[PDB]
């Protein structure tokens, strides 16, 4: 028992990482085979983030001036190419530390592991979610450019992020591995609007489940609600709308506890209406949005 | 900036997990140089558990019976001990991916990642402290025995915890990699009084100073107190007596902010008192005890 917020082993992903640095700039890369991935502003200068012209900085720039680094040794680039936002750097070595791996576009409201990284070091690791409005609420400080967000199936690495920008607002954002931004960000040192962001309703209820396997049962009631009722609470709360997926979704949970859906969708709607009364669930006197209902059997049943 | 539940980068430890069986009882081992180290109730069955003796036990196991498998290889065990409530399984190889480390025997209120293993493969990976009655609230299922936690000084990994047990109230129990309980607790399923817990003071107002740093700055107020009054509301909330090796602790974190340690412990008086009135610091609506000064100030400057 005992439930937190548990990263993926950050292994696999720690023999991908170098450093990039073009110029006077520094930030970090993905080595997988023969290709180095890192963010496309490696090539600017802090003036110009201000309004880079992408095409023409790279236009200035040749296979050695991108100067990659893994540990202590120095990779030969044979090879770049500018993919949206990202920069591919083709190497004269295959990584061998490369794992099995794919490039996914995760969803909003999907979890991932952080590996944050300084001068192709790793510092830490953590979980988050993808917020809705597609920003990551990271830990991130100058030169951690390059970190990847990661989830693992077995031996398999799926990238779904990158780090590219924090925010004036102190939030982050980034792109999947081929460059796309996630949100409506530009790489650019402007003003942007986030939008507005949402709790991820699906992930409150799935850790509300766990809090229940796990021994918390204080906020359970006697009360169910149907998803049109539900939905007038979300809303009036700023929660994401629940649909017919979220609730089946949700099903083996509901199967392992025998708390139908609706009935913890009531407990949720009590607890948005009434607070929790200087009380905690898991450990914490808000509610959890950061774990999937995959996270919270992962962690429950023990996959490796 | 962002402030996370970071947990150290794992993959020095992942290389280090094996899996350990002996009969019908399989749990985590760790395999540094030619030494496999995991809790010594191994040898038991669930019967055994009840009122366990281990020399008698261990007396009719041979180096044979113990199984020692790191992900498809087996070791061969050229000899066993009991050292305290750990067994050590000498291997006739020495573990090629062996990091740098040290034993180390944490401090009631110091913090460690902890790699959670199940069957030598690891499952995830999250940081946690060492709670003042030394117990830790993890997130570990029946197998999971064996699962380290550790602290990382660039290249040296620093294990201080070994998982051995889970008591009737959901929290959990371990030892030093030298098989030493921390607290009061012994290897056998009885009840066992886990002790009066009380919050880290020291840990609650660093994570305050990182509050401050990362923009959370509704909590700073125009009061100051001396450790004398704020130990008396201290003792009134459980919470651990502030000292002066405390305050020296939190040094350059009142130097990075200029607010002086005594006026942060005002600060916190005062949420203490009044709560936090339907507000959040760093995300959290309760006074996250599980910073330490060291943990704030790494995390804010980077380091790797
Ligand atoms: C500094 C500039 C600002 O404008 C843009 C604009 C676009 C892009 Cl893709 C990057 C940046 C840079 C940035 O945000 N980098 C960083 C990313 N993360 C954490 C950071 C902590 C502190 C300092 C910079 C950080
Ligand atoms: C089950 C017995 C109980 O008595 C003792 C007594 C002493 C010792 Cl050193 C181990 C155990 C075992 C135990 O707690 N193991 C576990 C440790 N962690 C998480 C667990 C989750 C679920 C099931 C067992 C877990």
């Amino acid at each position: 028992s005992g439930f937190r917020k548990m990263a993926f082993p950050s292994g696999k992903v720690e023999g991908c990482m170098v450093q990039v640095t073009c110029g006077t700039t520094t930030l970090n890369g993905l080595w997988l085979d023969d290709v180095v991935y890192c963010p496309r502003h490696v090539i600017c200068t802090s003036e110009d983030m201000l309004n880079p012209n992408y095409e023409d900085l790279l236009i200035r720039k040749s296979n050695h001036n991108f100067l990659v680094q893994a540990g202590n040794v120095q990779l030969r680039v044979i090879g770049h190419s500018m993919q949206n936002c990202v920069l591919k750097l083709k190497v004269d070595t295959a990584n061998p530390k490369t794992p099995k791996y794919k490039f996914v576009r995760i969803q909003p409201g999907q979890t991932f592991s952080v590996l944050a990284c300084y001068n192709g070091s790793p510092s830490g690791v953590y979980q988050c979610a993808m917020r809705p409005n597609f920003t990551i609420k990271g830990s991130f400080l100058n030169g951690s450019c390059g970190s990847v967000g990661f989830n693992i199936d077995y031996d398999c690495v799926s990238f779904c992020y990158m780090h590219h920008m924090e925010l004036p607002t102190g939030v982050h954002a980034g792109t999947d591995l081929e460059g796309n931004f996630y949100g409506p960000f530009v790489d650019r040192q402007t003003a942007q609007a986030a939008g507005t962001d949402t709790t991820i309703t699906v992930n409150v209820l799935a850790w509300l489940y766990a809090a229940v396997i796990n021994g918390d049962r204080w906020f359970l009631n006697r009360f169910t609600t149907t998803l049109n009722d539900f939905n007038l609470v979300a809303m009036k709360y700023n929660y994401e709308p629940l649909t017919q997926d979220h609730v089946d979704i949700l099903g083996p949970l509901s199967a392992q506890t025998g708390i139908a859906v609706l009935d913890m969708c009531a407990s949720l709607k009590e607890l948005l209406q009434n607070g929790m009364n200087g009380r905690t669930i898991l450990g914490s006197a808000l509610l959890e949005d950061e774990f999937t209902p995959f996270d919270v059997v992962r962690q429950c049943s023990g996959v490796t």
